[PDB]
């Protein structure tokens, strides 16, 4: 994978929230991330995508992931996945919205999901 | 998993998209998409993840996956999350929001993302 | 004036049975009323957007948006929400949104601060 | 009268270096001009919107949004922004928002309608 070694790592978001993933050549995304904030505590599973082979003109490579927020500690009954893009260079970044669904009943479904954005960074 | 059951199997959604995904007993959620619009043709992987012990007060069951449009036909350097929440009973339903990030010069960063909304019925 | 002012102009109402009065002006604007079956709310709130008053003639929709501010004589729901679409004119005209409702929160919670949905608004 | 009118009203940019003029009313108005530093847009661009004019006193910003469509005497993009957000005052006041932007399509290209994106706004 063309950036597998820049994306494989630990990234930080604005909220102090960590994520540790494994991209493996064929795409494939893995690992845990770890929320500062809201109904959350500890590691939870993550996996996703990325693109393996992406443009070389300058273009960030795209990529996302989902976390169920079930652990062996807690159940927030609810789902974040975040969609972005990786940029390399001097100062590496995973530019990133997320949308966040819990679980509702029919009536209000409505305000089920939750939408925001994180920016990554190595330090 | 409460609704492994219910979730495992194939998908279509209001485009005519195709997703067939099996449901783990841990969270996970594998499979294959085939988007029945855009630069796509033939099935992509999918991962994600899902609430495998929900709540019993009549609320949906909280997920997500990822896309990443690449597969061994085509590359559209691009990628797709699904937030959303399973829904079941005489007519079961996927009813989702999705992000679409493409990879893009940072100049073009802020027009990366699409937003929709996509609702799967088993029929 | 505006190629669409008497299509957007007048009740609508979405999937979860709120009610939309509008008029749309020859200069792109809209203004009018909202009353919501669900949330924090009772009776009218006003709205104002703006509309492509001079849209394609090509099969292409009529982009558009508005805002409530979720105040009004009886309550405060200390929120507003922004609805973005298009107008689909014909025999079943339609105006197909996603919405982005921001509460007013703190700092530490500014994430959680933004609900995100789609309506569709039809005349029946 | 309305709690942070005078917070609100002024001159705003963007990390984009957009530029938002907006007046608020009393009666929880937003009235201005957007000017884009990209995309399908050149000059001034009308701009309503609304916001809480009565906030809660807690901590917690003020809840408004607006919407710019995308036609003036110069050019036309076929297209709607809507920001939802909220002001948050003191030191170093910021609009902190998440955007809705739609563009008129056909029927067949409604799915890739709608771009999202967040924009952060300060006085300087
Ligand atoms: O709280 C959660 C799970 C944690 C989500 C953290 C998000 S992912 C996007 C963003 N990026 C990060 O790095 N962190 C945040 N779910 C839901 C959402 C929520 O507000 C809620 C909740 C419920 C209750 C009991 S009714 C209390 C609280 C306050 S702790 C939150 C949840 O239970
Ligand atoms: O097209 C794609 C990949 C397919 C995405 C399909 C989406 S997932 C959310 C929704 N739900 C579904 O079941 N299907 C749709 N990427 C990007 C997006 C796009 O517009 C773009 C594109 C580029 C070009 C060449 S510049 C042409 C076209 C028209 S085919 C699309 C892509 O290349
Ligand atoms: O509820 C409100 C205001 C009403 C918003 C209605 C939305 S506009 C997009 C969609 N389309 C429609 O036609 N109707 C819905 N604000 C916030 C949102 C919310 O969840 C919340 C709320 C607070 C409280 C007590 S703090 C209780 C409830 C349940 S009544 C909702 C608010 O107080
Ligand atoms: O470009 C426009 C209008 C300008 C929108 C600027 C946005 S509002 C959210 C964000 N915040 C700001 O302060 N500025 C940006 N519409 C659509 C969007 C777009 O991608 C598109 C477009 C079309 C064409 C030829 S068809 C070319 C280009 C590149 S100039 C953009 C439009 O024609």
């Amino acid at each position: 994978g063309r950036d597998q070694a820049g994306i494989t790592g630990t990234w930080y978001n604005q909220l102090g929230s960590t994520f540790i993933v494994t991209a493996g050549a064929d795409g494939a995304l893995t690992g845990t991330y770890e929320s500062a904030v809201g109904n959350a505590e500890s590691r939870y599973v993550l996996t996703g995508r990325y693109d393996s082979a992406p443009a070389t003109d300058g273009s960030g490579t795209a990529l996302g992931w989902t976390v169920a927020w079930k652990n062996n500690y807690r159940n927030a009954h609810s789902a974040t996945t975040w969609s972005g893009q990786y940029v390399g260079g001097a100062e590496a970044r995973i530019n990133t919205q997320w949308l966040l669904t819990a679980g509702t009943t029919e009536a209000n479904a409505w305000a089920s999901t939750l939408v925001g954005h994180d920016t990554f960074t190595k330090v």
